């Protein structure tokens, strides 16, 4: 029961309410402990360990090296871009869910952990509307500085670039989807711009018929306006405050090159990471309508030392 | 415990490590005591919480000063819908940020105020409101009148709901004075869900706003929001979006919208006690604009809905 120091109480009984069913019913996850899949014409093998809401639940991955499996990073070990020009997304968050997954980079293997708020295991606060994740061997390098009476710079948010499946079909926790790109959108918060790609699965019912953020309004209409809305709002809750969103959204080009400027960003970190263990081892409504451009890449910055790199 | 999936990984379902209790309760903003006492337009009323929430007889009470003694009210009949200020009063069933799917049930005696139940559990909502909700009183979306643009529409059998776009944060079962701005229509599943916007009397920015276009100069969003959230709040059970209407009312159509709902209500009224002495894609859905279209004159009323 919730004690709330006034005459009404809560009861805070979990079997007489929706309050589970309204979490959890929506799970989607492979079948078995170790699940085995082919991406890329390879064999690869996502292994959940521990159980769903526990403080050590991880999702390892593996790849059919010979007779064994050998453990491999998702963020550094699976292949970012296919060989049929299409772009592999890390399933973290299936449509209709809550549960805040994100790739560790601070953990061997960059395994998947749930996130932690205020030492608790962090839940949305809404139910996410698409399937969410990241895009490997990716990185918003805080090192490079992005700039708009005296500029307003802006960096990174310092973890790999974030991707929406606008798909229908709910996809499952940890899967390795090849993915289209539609376009791009950005928040800009704390001082840093955290991109978000919109993309479409590879096998959706209208995947050859959508190929820009204006063709989704025909086949799958205001899931573009929902898209804004839902990341304005999703934390007010606690925040009280809304999340800022540029009124710049990139195509489909402007976001394929996003990602791989990010990608090559992740080829100057793992550079920049092996230089450094040889070194030292051997309203604001306005604020919104600014066009964001690069402007210098600090070179007194030093990479995140946490960061497991291979 | 455990949640069953019928596949090889389980849940731990315990609430102490996670925030899920804090996400939906931590907003939560009740009156301090049991009974509480109000005044709202020159009267004095009070306010019951009766049993506790999440309990399955949790109700909120009404009473009205006819002197000398508390007299049981209802807030959808007895409570004034427009005052003499020019404001009208809003009820609030849900507060600010909160999940608890509160309602008027027009089926219990006096009109109390309990939480809904679906599937034969206690109601929450999926996803945080951002607006106090409520619903006006003496008004309903009586049946009976048939719109049109064919396709014919029918209305919500239930009190017109209202939003508070109001920064500050209402009480459970708060009786709000509210100015009217807009309002907006929800086309499911073949009835008309009119809401109501409005802003609280006791706002910092009541003055300054006057329409839905005000809105935007002190609080952004409010109205992009308003339109999304509604879109989708069921998208996680029903897996499609909600149905809505591309015009939008002003503040004048809305409050002709209040006022030709009252009349609906004292024609329900009237209706019902002259039946008891006889006894011995879809883009264009929302693109259509509707108009009205007869009274269907072979309509009885609902002899479920409690009347005094």
């Amino acid at each position: 029961f919730i004690e709330t120091n006034k005459e009404l109480k809560i009861n805070l009984n979990f079997q007489n309410n929706n309050i589970i069913s309204n979490i959890f019913s929506n799970i989607n996850i492979y079948d078995k402990i170790s699940n085995i899949f082919i991406n890329n014409k390879k064999t690869y093998m996502l292994k959940y360990n521990n159980n769903i809401n526990e403080e050590n639940f991880f999702i390892s991955y593996f790849e059919k090296k010979d007779d064994n499996f050998v453990p491999i990073s998702p963020w550094h070990h699976i292949d970012l871009k296919n060989d049929d020009g299409t772009y592999n997304m890390i399933v973290e968050i299936t449509k209709y869910n809550y549960i805040k997954l994100e790739i560790q980079l601070r953990e061997k293997f960059n395994v998947i952990k749930q996130d932690k708020k205020k030492g608790k295991l962090r839940y949305y606060h809404n139910s996410i509307y698409w399937n969410y994740g990241a895009l490997p061997q990716t990185y918003e390098y805080p090192k490079h500085i992005y700039q708009n009476k005296e500029a307003l710079l802006f960096t990174g948010d310092n973890d790999p670039l974030d991707i929406l499946d606008i798909g229908s079909a709910c996809l499952k926790i940890g899967q390795v989807v090849p993915v289209k790109i539609l376009g791009a959108f950005t928040l800009i918060d704390e001082g840093e711009l955290d991109w978000k790609i919109i993309a479409i699965n590879k096998e959706d019912k209208h995947y050859e018929d959508i190929n820009s953020l204006s063709d989704i309004e025909k086949y799958y209409p205001h899931t573009l306006s929902l898209l804004l809305e839902w990341f304005r709002s999703y934390k007010m809750a606690d925040t009280k405050k809304l999340n800022l969103i540029s009124k710049q959204l990139y195509d489909k080009k402007e976001s394929e090159d996003l990602i791989m400027k990010t990608h090559h960003y992740y080829l100057e970190f793992r550079e920049d990471v092996k230089k450094l263990k040889e070194e030292h081892s051997k309203e604001n409504n306005l604020l919104e309508d600014i066009n964001i451009t690069y402007y210098k890449s600090d070179s007194a910055y030093k990479p995140d030392l946490n960061i497991w790199t291979p």
